[PDB]
DNA sequence: TATGGATCCATA
DNA sequence: TATGGATCCATA
């Protein structure tokens, strides 16, 4: 898979392992390739025509190989039930919490949210999100969170006094198109 | 529909005209009904069995009527904008806000942070989010907006320094459940067909 | 029952 | 055509 950018939105004080945690992730993302076994991300360039559930795996998998735990329960508050964050490092005391889209855009929201509140409650470090480029987002199902939709809102998470946090956005993308490999399979095929 | 609680997140120095705001909304989610054109909102207590689509019309409807503009843009100078908001009034050469949340749960992290964005960049004054109480959310179409699924992102919101800013959240229910009224029909969105 | 999705519908 | 909305899903 292809990092087009990486934006950096919060970055106070010092995290590490920080640079160690952001080599891995990014040889993590750059493992990612389609069709499985294929050694580029090559996408089938159909309108809205393949599924973003799986598109994350050999990323994760490369993470847990490195100490990561995946699916890792979390529970921020205790008010609230806990949930699963896709990848987590445990750097000591507190979560570096990585994310791999598979929401709606809206959804892109409530993860940072989620994560700065991490953050603010002494439970996480450092957060990641990687969201597709607007153009592979183009053959991604119909409104998954994308970087350049969420762009607008970047100032929001700008705006906290965070003592020792680091917050960014990873924008990735396809290597190349191909209109005869396989489209990424989607929750609704045959019926579903 | 009824106002089950008013939820201040942020109050900083000035921003005239919020108890006039507030009860022009209360009025607007009073006109709320159903069956459609009953005195009340009475709901069929079916878990999920009811859908959202009609819910806002009478209270838009209602703003509109007031003076309030529909899906005002967020006039931020960059020229990569958020998109519009529900509804916004002029008070007194300033920009309020409201944002109606049916949608999914998510929905209402990105109508907060489309609110904030107009106050940081000082073209809005304050706005206030309606969405319903947990109790309603239980007869809606699944993972629709509901506060108290928002309430442990309250401390998120109140850190934001802004100087002259309001942000509320109000809870709306029923009037109340009648095993026999009308569903609210729903569309097919997403995963009804399949 | 609770949460974080995955997905398709509407539309100036 | 881009952005906001709506509807069940899978698994905790
Ligand atoms: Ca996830
Ligand atoms: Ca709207
Ligand atoms: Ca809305």
């Amino acid at each position: 898979m292809k990092i087009k950018r990486i934006e950096v939105l919060i970055n106070n004080g010092s995290v590490p392992g920080i640079p160690m945690i952001l080599n891995e992730i990014q040889d993590a993302i750059k493992t990612v390739s389609w069709p499985e076994g294929n050694n580029s991300f090559v996408i089938n360039p159909v309108r809205k025509g393949n599924g973003v559930k799986p598109i994350k795996n050999s990323c994760m998998r490369h993470l847990h190989q490195k100490g990561w735990a995946l699916e890792h329960p979390v529970r921020i508050k205790a008010e609230m039930r806990p949930g699963p964050l896709d990848a987590v490092k445990m750097i000591g005391g507190k979560a570096f919490a990585l994310e791999w889209e598979t929401g709606n855009i809206s959804s892109s929201h409530r993860a940072i949210n989620k994560m700065v509140m991490g953050m603010l409650e002494r439970v996480i470090i450092g957060g990641v999100l990687i969201l597709p480029s607007r153009d592979m987002y183009n053959y991604l199902t119909d409104r998954v969170g994308n970087f350049r939709e969420l762009e607008p809102y970047f100032s929001v998470w700008r705006q906290f006094n965070l003592k020792d946090a680091y917050l960014a956005i990873v924008e990735i993308e396809h290597d190349s198109v191909d209109a005869q490999v396989s489209l990424i399979p989607k929750g609704t095929d045959g019926r579903a």
